[PDB]
């Protein structure tokens, strides 16, 4: 089956600046900002489509990682699309999970981070609800941490 979900994250940070932090400077800013992410590293590629990034994080006390494959990267339109192409642990009901993200102008000069999540399962298997909730909660924490960090360090590098 194919399932879609929509998240929106509000930020006080202006969209092009937030995109720069999330995308262009991800490898530097994200580990600094996000207290559960230890590193964001390029495994292969030049930064364009097909690039694989390894994001190492702590969960339940254990060091784990996920691999992201860049599907599209469009700074002009503040777009970034990627898929998850590896991780730690046994297979589950997800055959594939991918993301289409866009940043747009929000309130008082801030942003809204839009995310469409596409989950593909085998046959009539359903997405795991607890996981979706946890994933969204991580998304909230991720944007909060980035907002707090960029508020405290509006300049950098
Ligand atoms: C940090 C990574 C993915 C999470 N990125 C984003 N997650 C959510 N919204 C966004 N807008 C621009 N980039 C993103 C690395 O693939
Ligand atoms: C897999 C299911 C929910 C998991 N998804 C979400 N759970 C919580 N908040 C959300 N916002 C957009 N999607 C979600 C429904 O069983
Ligand atoms: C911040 C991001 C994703 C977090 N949201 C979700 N990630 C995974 N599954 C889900 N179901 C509903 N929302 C989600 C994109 O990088
Ligand atoms: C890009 C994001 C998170 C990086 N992925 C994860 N970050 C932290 N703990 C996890 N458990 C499963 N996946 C993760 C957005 O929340
Ligand atoms: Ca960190």
């Amino acid at each position: 089956g194919v399932f879609t979900f929509q998240d929106e994250y509000t930020s006080t940070i202006a969209p092009a600046k937030l995109y720069k932090a999330l995308v262009t400077d991800a490898d530097i800013i994200i580990p600094k900002a996000v207290e559960t992410i230890q590193s964001v590293e390029i495994v292969e590629g030049n930064g364009g489509p097909g690039t694989i990034k390894k994001l190492t994080f702590i969960e339940g006390g254990e060091s784990k990682y996920v691999l992201h494959k860049i599907e599209a990267i469009d700074e002009a339109n503040l777009g970034y699309n990627y898929s998850i192409v590896g991780g730690v642990g046994l297979p589950d009901t997800i055959e594939k999970i991918s993301f289409e993200t866009k940043l747009v102008e929000g309130a008082n000069g801030g942003s809204i981070g839009k995310v469409t999540i596409k989950i593909e399962t085998k046959g009539d298997a359903q997405p795991n609800e607890e996981e979706g909730k946890a994933a969204k909660a991580r998304g909230d924490a991720f944007f909060k941490a980035i907002e707090s960090y960029l508020s405290a360090h509006p300049d950098y590098n």
